């Protein structure tokens, strides 16, 4: 891992960020 290092992609802070999206937006349709 050196040039194969700086991928840039998050994965687990973004899809526990989605999911609560989500049901935040599954409360602004009904909570």
């Amino acid at each position: 891992c050196s040039i194969l290092d700086i991928r840039q992609g998050p994965k687990e802070p973004f899809r526990d960020y989605v999911d609560r999206f989500y049901k935040t937006l599954r409360a602004e349709q009904a909570s």
